[PDB]
């Protein structure tokens, strides 16, 4: 699909077998997700963004569905006030910006 | 230009007789740079992200060159990490998302 700017990038996602909304963000080197549930291990880890720090745990080889692609990655979660597709996994479902 | 994500994507941008270096952020409301000097005048505003709130100098009616393309809008200036720039411009240059 094509998406203008106009509004915030958000798409629907399926991941640990729930349902979400998150926004498809260029200016994000990672995935970061709000707190949810999530089965397996994880590391913990800091990364950084406007206004400093947060501290998120780390999932390796997570399956996600983003608008009905699918892809395998890393994922973060935390205290994120919005849940971002970072690029991570958008290499992985072909997207592109265009102008 | 068509333009990948296997990297951050970064343009070079001509603001206030100035050569920059900005990130294309479709995560982003709001296009904030680093500390430079503009004319004129603004006011205080504050801004939201990852780890909290920054304040900044918002500008209206600012000429910007985007890759060559050119557009007026806000910019905010304020203690960023990385030039952003955010959909309020990103609409202004015909860009879109694409997969
Ligand atoms: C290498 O670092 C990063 O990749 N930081 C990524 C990040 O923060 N990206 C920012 C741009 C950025 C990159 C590198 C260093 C610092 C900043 C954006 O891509 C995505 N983003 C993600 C984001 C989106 C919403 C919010 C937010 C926060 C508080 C309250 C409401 N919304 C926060 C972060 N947006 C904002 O912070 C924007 N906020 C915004 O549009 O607010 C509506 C700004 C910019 C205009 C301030 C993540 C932490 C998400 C991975």
């Amino acid at each position: 699909p094509q998406i203008t700017l106009w509004q915030r990038p958000l798409v629907t996602i399926k991941i640990g077998g729930q349902l979400k909304e998150a926004l498809l963000d260029t200016g994000a080197d990672d995935t970061v997700l709000e707190e949810m549930s999530l089965p397996g291990r994880w590391k913990p880890k800091m990364i950084g963004g406007i206004g400093g720090f947060i501290k998120v745990r780390q999932y390796d080889q997570i399956l996600i569905e983003i608008c009905g692609h699918k892809a395998i990655g890393t994922v973060l979660v935390g205290p994120t006030p919005v849940n971002i597709i970072g690029r991570n996994l958008l290499t992985q479902i072909g997207c592109t910006l265009n102008f």
